[PDB]
Formats: C-alpha cells, sequence, structure tokens
C-alpha cells in the first residue's frame, strides 16, 4: 500500500508551486538534514521526510484557498498516511543545522524528498523500515 | 499625449498582479530593491511619473518567473503595457531611494502604481503630460 501512496500528482502541484515563486535574493531561515553529518541516503529521507513536516507547517505558507495554499494542505493530508510507511527510530535534531537559503533552494529540498521517497516506495514498499538509530548516532 | 490612454490599463492586469501576489509564499525575507520616497517627492502626479519608470528597472531586474509560467507571462503582458504607456509619460537618480522590505511589500507597491494610475488616466488621460523637472529638482 505504501508503494504507489504518493502520486504523480503531488509532485506536479509541487513543481506547479515551485515554477510560481519569484525568483529574487530573498533568503530564509529552516532547519534541514545535514547531508555532511547524514551520508546514508535511506536514512537521509527517514529524517528530511519528518523535517519536511515542520516546514510544510511552519515555513510553507501561502493565502488561503490558492492553489498553492491547497496544494500544501494535500501533501500535508497524504504524509499523515505516509507516517505508517516510516518506522519510528525523531524531531531530535541529530544530524541537524540550520540553514539561510533561498525559497527556492528550500522547496528544491522539499521535492527532492517527495521524489526520491515516490520511487522507492513504488520499487521497495518495505525500504523505510530500516533501523537508522546507527545512523543518527553517528551525527 | 491623445485618448489613447484613457483606458490602457484594464482591470485584467490589477487581477493578474494580485493573481501574482497571491501565489507568492509569505516570508520574512527582506530585499533591495530602488523606488520612490513619498517624502522626497511630495507632488502625487510626479510621484506616479518617477514611480513607473522605476517599476520598469524593478519588472525587468527584480520580478522574474521560470520562463513560460503564467507569472512569466504574465509579467511579459506588464511589460507590453507599459511600452504603450510610455505615450503617455512625456519625457524629463533623482528622488530615489533603496528600500528594504519583503517581497510581497515590493508586489503591493507595484500594484499601486498601476492601480493608482489607471485611477487616474481614466479621469484625465493628458495628465501625465505634466513637466516634472521642478519637482524631481528639490529632493535632496
Amino acid at each position: 500500500y505504501c508503494s504507489h501512496m504518493i502520486g504523480s500528482g503531488h509532485l506536479q502541484s509541487l513543481q506547479r508551486l515551485i515554477d510560481s515563486q519569484m525568483e529574487t535574493s530573498c533568503q530564509i531561515t529552516f532547519e534541514f538534514v545535514d547531508q555532511e553529518q547524514l551520508k546514508d541516503p535511506v536514512c537521509y529521507l527517514k529524517k528530511a521526510f519528518l523535517l519536511v513536516q515542520d516546514i510544510m507547517e511552519d515555513t510553507m505558507r501561502f493565502r488561503d484557498n490558492t492553489p498553492n495554499a491547497i496544494a500544501i494542505v494535500q501533501l500535508q493530508e497524504l504524509s499523515l498516511r505516509l507516517k505508517s510507511c516510516f518506522t519510528k527510530d525523531e524531531h531530535d535534531k541529530a544530524c541537524v543545522r540550520t540553514f539561510y537559503e533561498t525559497p527556492l533552494q528550500l522547496l528544491e529540498k522539499v521535492k527532492n524528498v517527495f521524489n526520491e521517497t515516490k520511487n522507492l516506495l513504488d520499487k521497495d514498499w518495505n525500504i523505510f523500515s530500516k533501523n537508522c538509530n546507527n545512523s543518527f548516532a553517528e551525527c
């Protein structure tokens, strides 16, 4: 069931959202995974996915009843069900750093999480049952 | 100037701007851009004249969207509009200041220049043939 939970539709509402944002110098603050501390690809997605949930709630806010706003709602609802595909190991700031980048650099991070997560669930529905207490400990 | 400017700016433009604004993510960030200072330039007409010019720099340089997106074309259209509006403004970095405000605050300023410009042209399409040399000179 986890396999095809993330549909192409979610990816396209993300892309549209990414394509709608203005290209400026603007830089914002947000917590996200540190690639240099967390090398393991699978564990990276496990943690990123959780930090994304906060990012969609706290940072990614759009005027109510707009395509992008509703797009975010969808993703959040989807995520609540995706959680069951991820066995808990979290919400502890291990392997985490503060970022200062553009909203576009951010949204790209979020898009890649959903993308890679989708590709890997379609292929190995059981992939995220892996124990990442080891990787999380070595950060 | 002619009656060619009486209804140059239609609601379609203002409504594409609001849509362009509503689609942006609400952020705390602040960006840099050069705009008019209401204090240095007190004259409402001459204020809109210069703001209109600066908006041209802002559309091209600051308000950039990915090619082939509804917003990029909305900007292209607003630039096609401005090209035509130039026949309504008679030729004359004075009265200019650098603003450090959020992107949405900027887009709101742009909207107000087309919004307040639209209202006056409908009433007096020959309004921007005004000589604003004297007002631009008294700016510090």
